């Protein structure tokens, strides 16, 4: 009826106005931006606590804010595209000008070889090679501001205000980010009932400040005005905070997804433990851990980082990453057994949350769910019956929906909400029990600190940090004498030097897992074999030598394994210490739109009328 | 000035104009699908010889097509969109109609546990266990027919016209694909000039019945009409044959691509090899061949095929497979040694052809190109200059053009030229040799098997098979006892269920390289270390347990092992004997169509001007 | 300053517009289709256990399913529009295949003239004259997929996620189906408070299971997990299932609607009851049930079922009926009184829920809601007083909406959700008691079951059943010896050949009644005349030979009668035992937003500016 | 090829255009 080529691009124009058509939300935060205050001289300023300020000038003795037209000229690049105005925003330490108002862009480091002066903590004044820990740039500033070819605009979707520093939400957030610090080096065996199997310690017994039954206990009775998040009912929460409510703190539930399937069986999804059976005759099994890709192979070995090291514990180390300190690589690693093969025990199966936070540190986006996808396609895994059916459109679309989430993360980052780190957050709590911050500053965190006392987690954090500070790489920092109620970190450099609210993770792991559930029967059933009438799921045995199975009455499907993967990914960065829950959850969701959206503008290119279900994260199953 | 919504929708739009400004050439093939014709009662139809009929009825006792109305049914449902034509036509073995005209539909086999009768050869009645070979559909019959939302249409590209039967270029390039089964399992030191140190022999010594030396004499020599295809000047050869014609062969060339790179240090490119440094702080190097895949690592050792065991060597297992007898994962693979770790011999670095034509057997599209991508980040790989800098970008974006690749081949395998694939061919020369044909029917492939007869070719591949047919397998086959003249297969399925012409691997290895060497600084020099002033590169040692350093005066660019990786995957195939040469060239070519516009597209979603430099196969660089 | 011809072709494209700016929403379903898996070998496979599957082959022996790959070929003939692979699905009793993924085509009857063989049930193998009963093919299984010139589109409204088999909802709606079968005798003046007047039992006295009290008990005692769907608050629910959710069920309110005035006075409407006075001096008045239908007039008694015979009571006769038997019109019904006049007890005024089954069975979509507007007309009752006033436009206006409803309902029931009627529920819970099932096939419904036994509900029923298959139609049937747990049946063929979620008779009620609502004074009083200072309202008297009068605080209002009508024919067809509570609520819904939508667009073809104000079945009043 | 939104909208444009392009006789008494 008509050419190649008009068909083509109306298909294009079709997608494009399909696209435009939908939906577009208006982007609302929580107000904390410009509400919390702090005196100047003849008025009040904003303090910008509750704001993500790493990278900006801190002041060296309160550790705080230095000069609040930093944060305007920070925002003022953000906001609009302009690059030479965001140029003009200083980095690093700074001095304050002698005029109000000025910039303090009085940048203390710029063209400087040596520049160890300028740090506070021997890590990163003795790091680059004795040199002095160099400047890092704020990581794409303006990616929010890209546009695509497929999928929903990154300022075509969006998510609710995140949580408040006078809420109880946040208070049991940052009180589970604490716990997941102390609980870091725990074997994840401890994260489930016991009645599925035997539990055990990780080989390497450290001084644990906390227990698994202490962290259920504190996150149950964790409350702000005799209210705790998770014990509340319906009435007294908005829609936006009904729907991502958490039921009561168990052992199965602790520390895991929300989605259908995460509550089911072990707390590590099969796919970053189990591999394929080699190709061809077996000489392995799915047991060993190697990954079918193609006619090679992967290892589903993380790299073991030394347990127990954790970072920013002083007020020295903190203070010189919040003022953009390049600490990246200086985290120390396990050697190898000569003895042993397979480079153990420098690489094991993921063990302890720092192997998980350890592979998140370093995970190439897609990474964990494309060794997904691997997985299943090797155990012959089905595609979607409605789909007339190979792997090639699911291995590729899988990575396709990736970007897309990151940009429209990255405009939730950097232009909507700027939520503050936990990091910055674990400032906070230290600074304001040290009696810092000018006048009423650090009031609105009261609320949060008391509640965290009155569980009796922040003894606990002091007593783990006390333990951190004589290790010799910080024993000479001033602070390692006192108390710190700083939040340990696993990696040296903290977070990544972007705003909190919105998980570049979360977003990616909601966007592709989206697209698995899509085209895979979601609905199959793992079977990795059976054993006394139940079935078999794997486990890290301890010190990471293999798998070790546990058994369960129901087998595990696709979609809980796939969802629950997404949570280890996304829950990882917690774990790590840069997330609180809700940028999980929330992105997840986030993820989910931008994938949904895309395979409804590639429906247009097939020539027939076919329908892919693909489940949602809230217990229904859309159809593209 | 407008709204988000608005641009949007309008650079999406404008990427449709662009798409569709681009000029759309013509598809021109090379006239042979009803040029050769074969003698029918009262007149003359076309035979399908020089066609893909993989999949239509042969005829069991002649080997041949056994009804020209099945191949007519075949292109009406290529050809229109209808799949319920496409449905009608046979498949597998079936009954020649009473009526002339009507279909040869008579399908032996379609509702049948057992179905061991109808197969002819011991492998296909007894491998189902059992039961029988099962038929097996054409792969993807309307997948250039499928539209997609960036790129350039599968059908606004093409390819030129295949070389034909009578041709100088086709005669040397099934001699190229001949030899290389006979050298398919050659030490990989072998295949570059001895100047460059010392070379080996594989472990397991076979009995070869031809050479290095051979090869290149014969290649060199090999002609038609006393024209030699790599011999002849330019004037003699039109503008599309001038372009991908090839020098005369040698040590350093020969079985190698032509674009610039290739011809530099070993055949192998280091990313089929090499591996990254160990996370943090090293317990192995680059040699090892461990992949830095985030925190965990991908293994560089492909899975060992049992050395020196082709098939489809006798008449009865060639027909069988191009009745679609299904003998996918028969292929035996070599145990492991108790003794040593990391499955060895089970799997080893990538030693002989067999190694690479298993590599490509199970490779998921992209990956080669993927596990490049990421050595490359792992060794700190710069990018482009001219774009303003993360690998985010990169590794989604080289994953995204193997789709759109795909879609533009198979219209030119299925829709456009229906080239048979190097099995056929070889079985026409077999069928040829033994008087069978129906009048005038093999006549064109007669100066094929003379040219290649008077250069002692076929006298190797006869004593090639009768030591391939004493296996017990095919041992027991009526025709393994008289001579044979089919074209060795590394596989027992051989070739996909689609046409040659237009290659798979080649069109999504040139669209991906093509991506890498855009992003990446593709002048970078990788510096795998230095030994006696002279610059390492790898190489695999003998029974594949480790690495061999060569030394060279130049070091190794990124462009080059990209573009020799390019080649390794896509004349991986031609060594698995799947493929002739222009399949490769050409679809290298094609893909690279295709990165170069979805690139051009994309520039449209970035709110600034920049450029990025991609090199051309053809000695340029474009600017995008 | 316009042609008529450009206003018409404007109106026309305004209201074309105006549709296609309405918000369209997304389709989602329960997720139940690919989720529940069944073993088949070496792998498992859908079940489908959750959805409709009436037609598609079930297993003679045990009940369920046949092959899943018939239902593939269901759903991919209804997602495409193309009726020749809608057609290669078999239908009726099917030979399982002998390789297994083949459709089990193999279809037992096609120019059969006598086929009483193949049925397995005396009532189906006699049926048709002796010769066995035929096939019925699904009824518009493309329907959804047909455009119209009025109202939204098809696809553009949708209904939410139907209950689950886990759910608590589910298990009352179940149990609520099943009491109305055991129920369906009873006398109408049974269902409401026995304060409102004197109640009476039916002249045909039966042998019933159940009581009203009981009924009364079970569904508020009924539980899952410890939860009733009546007494659960709202925390526990989702905002789908807080809109739809009842009170305690009470006498007043038990097997009612939820909509404004279904809880006052009698059960039935007084519209499918009484008539108009007659034509000019009366001879009758209102009781004696003559519609005023132009100058003739329209009979209120039904035709009277032979009571307390119900069908599909065993094995043999519910599995002929879900292999497609058609046993339309082997009800039989009770023989006319000579004595007596107007064909009783042949006919008689509706007295029963057999008798609303009966009218529901054979009603002409429309009938019950364009007899209640002649009864609204002839009593002179008043049109919107914003409506600037004839009778043409509503008498044809409540026609119009009907096949809008249809067409947006059908692409629900097929297309979208695919639920199984209550029969095929009924099915599960005998087929799961008698242990039939592969290995974890039937798991899903064990839940529900065990709630159904706890309230001893599967007791009544076997009860039931065992009675009712005494009957000789169904005595020589194997099955009627042993236990029975199927839902007795009004119908012998019982549900249309269509998927049960999105009700047709629904879907046509809410859309006749939204546009009854808006035309009429909704406000306006039904007076039927007083009686001792009380407002008069008639109900059945026993045996149907008139009316029989009960006295109300308040007068019957257009809007509460116009609203009970509309869930006595939906819910007319709960009683039949063809829909659960859920296929009604949300079909009234829906049918809501066909009418207003066509009102919307209708509104722009008159040159001036009204405004009708129509009732919502939600509490407001919407403005067009 | 195109979404179910623009189809049920111009399904309904090429009714209206039907209708218009029909004969459109003069009225006479």
């Amino acid at each position: 009826m008509n050419t190649r080529r008009q068909q083509a691009q109306n298909i294009r124009n079709n997608a494009a106005e399909l696209a435009a058509n939908r939906p577009h939300p208006q982007h609302i935060n929580n107000k904390e931006e410009y509400e919390y205050r702090r005196p100047k001289k003849d008025g009040n300023e904003p303090s910008h606590i509750a704001n993500f300020t790493k990278g900006l000038p801190h002041d060296e003795h309160t550790g705080l804010l230095l000069n609040s037209a930093d944060y305007d000229q920070f925002v003022l690049g953000i906001q609009s595209g302009d690059t030479t105005d965001f140029a003009r925003t200083p980095l690093g330490p700074a001095e304050l000008p002698k005029v109000h108002g000025c910039l303090s862009k009085q940048k203390i480091d710029c063209d400087d070889d040596h520049r160890s002066g300028f740090w506070k903590s021997q890590i990163a004044q003795g790091a680059a090679g004795g040199d002095g820990a160099k400047l890092r740039a704020w990581e794409s500033a303006g990616a929010g501001l890209v546009f695509d070819l497929e999928g929903p605009d990154a300022q075509a979707v969006t998510m609710p205000p995140a949580p408040r520093l006078e809420s109880p939400e946040l208070t049991s957030e940052i009180a589970e980010v604490y716990s997941q610090a102390l609980l870091r080096d725990i074997h994840f065996s401890q994260l489930r009932d016991p009645g599925l199997g035997d539990q055990v310690n990780a080989c390497d017994s450290c001084p644990t400040q906390l227990s698994i039954y202490e962290a259920i206990d504190i996150l149950n009775t964790v409350q702000i005005e005799g209210q705790n998040w998770f014990s509340a009912n319906c009435c007294d929460l908005t829609d936006d905070e009904q729907a991502r409510q958490r039921p009561l703190v168990t052992r199965q539930n602790i520390f895991r997804g929300i989605a259908p399937g995460d509550d089911v069986g072990p707390y590590l999804s099969q796919f970053l433990l189990i591999g394929n059976n080699a190709l061809g005759g077996g000489v392995f099994g799915q047991e060993a851990g190697h990954i079918g890709y193609g006619a090679i192979r992967i290892d589903q070995r993380v790299r073991k980082a030394t347990p127990c090291k954790d970072f920013m514990t002083n007020f020295e180390t903190w203070l010189d990453v919040q003022n953009g300190a390049d600490l990246r690589g200086l985290e120390t690693y396990v050697d190898a057994d000569p003895g042993k093969c397979r480079e153990f025990p420098a690489y094991r199966v993921i063990t302890t949350p720092r192997d998980l936070a350890t592979y998140v540190h370093y995970d190439a986006l897609y990474e964990a769910y494309l060794n997904a996808c691997l997985i299943l396609l090797g155990m012959g895994a089905p595609f979607d019956p409605g789909i007339p059916f190979g792997g090639p459109q699911i291995l590729t679309l899988v990575c396709e929906a990736a970007t897309r989430g990151l940009k429209a993360v990255r405009f939730q980052k950097f232009n909507v909400h700027r939520r503050l780190r936990p990091e910055a957050l674990g400032g906070l709590v230290d600074r304001y029990k040290h009696g810092k911050g000018a006048g009423d500053e650090l009031k609105p965190v009261a609320a949060l600190v008391e509640a965290l006392e009155n569980v009796g987690l922040l003894s606990k954090v002091v007593a783990h940090n006390q333990l951190q500070n004589q290790n010799l790489d910080r024993s000479g920092d001033p602070s390692s004498a006192g108390d710190n109620y700083f939040l340990p970190m696993a990696f040296p450099e903290g977070s990544p030097m972007h705003p909190s609210y919105g998980a570049g993770h979360a977003t990616v792991a909601g966007a592709c897992v989206t697209m698995l559930k899509a085209f895979f029967d979601h609905g199959w059933q793992l079977n990795l074999g059976m054993a006394n009438g139940k079935y078999i799921s794997y486990e890290p045995n301890q010190d990471g030598s293999s798998l070790q199975q546990v058994l369960l009455d129901c087998p595990l499907t696709v979609e809980g394994e796939l969802n629950k993967i997404a949570a280890n990914i996304s829950i990882g960065r917690d774990w790590a210490g840069v997330h609180y829950f809700t940028d999980y959850i929330e992105s997840l969701r986030l993820g989910e739109k931008i994938a949904i959206g895309i395979l409804e503008e590639q429906k247009l290119t097939y020539g027939e009328n076919f329908t892919m279900t693909v489940p949602l994260y809230d217990g229904g199953s859309i159809q593209i």
